[PDB]
């Protein structure tokens, strides 16, 4: 295919799979390329290290290396990747970029793409007291045990939990109260990152199905008729084994349904079934990326070589020059 892969270089684990996921989030990729890293240190700037890994995956006829990126955000102990989990690596990457874009023509791009909003609420049954606290979110964590498919997870996720018995709610002035607490989606981000809670640690390999096409209007408190909350499957992040483990990701970068498996240094076309149903559950998904139907075409906009400023290309090329002292 057109696509190049990332070298295996450590217990980097899910890093390689997550790098491809962010790379084919094209609208991100092009914003990342607009960051002004011109004056930045070549060895300890994460923004500059995302630019290079992105640049390389757009230009490299050979597998791309990530040693410099690893070294930039400094996860360099023996259990650095073992100890953390996927959302965490992405928050380190996205928060670096988000901050680096502030005061550029591409400010707010990370929140625009990834940020949804949520209300968490507790209501006393017996007495008149109610707490409501809005929340932003960049990623949602879905429960998997006792759930057969994503819809049950989402249903479980908006479930009303009962605060009764010894587990009653402390309602301040009103004493210990019988109460209902739960969560509601006020909005859903153009790009929807979901984590399946398979680690409880131990790895549950149970059966859990997710759709090619994911309609989530019934989870919104207010359904927009003009922009219905329908999602398209984009990446399927895969682990096989335990403690043991291999990582790969499945992508259809264009949103079109022509899938490839991204297995580090090698990239290969595959069936939808390999990417979707074959990861339902030792080879199973732990993270899903979905793009909203209305926003598919902006997010997966075309990326030309000219979309990279030549100041950057010169810097990077220069770097490549020295390094090439073989
Ligand atoms: C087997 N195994 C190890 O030996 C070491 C860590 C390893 C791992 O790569 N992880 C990244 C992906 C995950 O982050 C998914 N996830 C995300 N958020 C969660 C929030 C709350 C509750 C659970 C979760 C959760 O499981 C897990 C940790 C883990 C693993 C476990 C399940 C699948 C694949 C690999």
């Amino acid at each position: 295919t057109g696509y190049v892969g990332l070298k295996n270089q450590g217990a980097t684990c899910y890093m390689n799979s997550l790098l491809q996921t962010l790379f084919f989030t094209n609208q991100l990729r092009k914003a990342v390329y607009m960051m002004p890293t011109e004056g930045d240190d070549s060895s300890k700037s994460v923004p500059l290290a995302l630019q290079r890994v992105f640049y390389e995956l757009q230009h490299s006829d050979k597998p791309v290396g990530t040693k410099k990126l690893t070294k930039s955000f400094g996860w360099e102990t023996l259990d650095s990747f073992m100890q953390h989990d996927v959302q965490e690596l992405c928050r380190v990457l996205l928060d670096n970029v988000e901050n680096k874009m502030k005061g550029t023509c591409v400010e707010g791009t990370i929140p625009k793409l990834f940020r949804g909003k949520m209300v968490s609420y507790i209501q006393c049954k017996e007495v008149d007291y109610r707490s409501d606290r809005r929340e932003d979110y960049y990623d949602i964590q879905l429960s998997i045990k006792g759930k057969k498919n994503i819809f049950e997870s989402f249903v479980d996720y908006v479930a009303v939990e009962q605060l009764d018995g010894d587990n009653k709610y402390d309602a301040g002035e009103h004493g210990l109260q019988e109460a209902e607490k739960g969560v509601k989606f006020l909005t859903l981000p153009p790009v929807l990152h979901l984590q399946l809670m398979r680690f409880m640690n131990i790895k549950i390999n149970d059966r859990f199905e997710f759709p090619e096409q994911l309609p989530l209007d019934e989870f919104l408190q207010k359904t927009d008729p003009k922009d219905p909350a329908n999602y398209i499957l984009h990446a399927v992040l895969v682990h096989s084994g335990d403690n043991g483990g291999h990582y790969v990701v499945y992508l259809n970068p264009k949103g079109d349904g022509k899938w490839c498996k991204f297995d580090d240094d090698v990239v290969s076309r595959c069936t939808k079934e390999e990417a979707i149903e074959h990861n339902y559950g030792c080879t199973n998904a732990y993270m899903l990326v979905y793009i909203r139907e209305s926003k598919l075409s902006e997010v997966l906009q075309a990326v030309t070589d000219h979309d990279i400023p030549q100041q950057l290309v010169e810097r990077l090329q220069e770097e490549k020059r020295i390094e090439a002292q073989k």
